[PDB]
């Protein structure tokens, strides 16, 4: 699965209860922490 710290496509694509999210130029969509110990 895709790391919380790299590129992905959809926050669905990302191990655990992790996201993903594009920059202020909708672009460059990389996968981010949600909540290990607590969602």
């Amino acid at each position: 699965c895709i790391q919380r710290h790299r590129s992905c496509r959809k926050s669905s694509e990302c191990c655990g209860c992790s996201v993903c999210q594009c920059n202020l130029f909708g672009q460059n969509c990389q996968c981010k922490s949600g909540g290990l110990i607590a969602c």
